[PDB]
């Protein structure tokens, strides 16, 4: 089962709005059938397909489709490891202006 070791935005971080959300992983994650949920005071925030730039695949790259504007971000992830074991759990993280 893969877990959430760290994340940037760090969880209960406040942060100038980042260029995408890293997610770094125990085990390797498939890109292709883990899903994240990203949102904004309880309003859905459109985000692109999801990818692992690194070969060991720990990392998880989320993109939003548009620059995150300033708020209270939740995200909600459903991983499936490269063993193909599935896992979840969730964080929250703030942007400021």
């Amino acid at each position: 089962h893969a877990h959430l070791k760290s994340a940037t935005p760090a969880a209960d971080s406040t942060v100038a709005a980042p260029a995408d959300l890293r997610l770094t992983f125990s085990e390797g994650v498939e890109a292709t059938f883990t899903k994240v949920s990203l949102s904004k005071d309880g309003t859905e925030v459109a985000i692109k397909g999801l990818e692992t730039p690194d070969a060991d695949k720990k990392t998880l790259v989320v993109t939003p489709a548009a620059p995150l504007a300033a708020g209270n971000y939740k995200v909600v992830w459903n991983a499936v490891s490269v063993d193909t074991f599935k896992s979840n759990g969730e964080y929250s993280f703030k942007v400021k202006k």
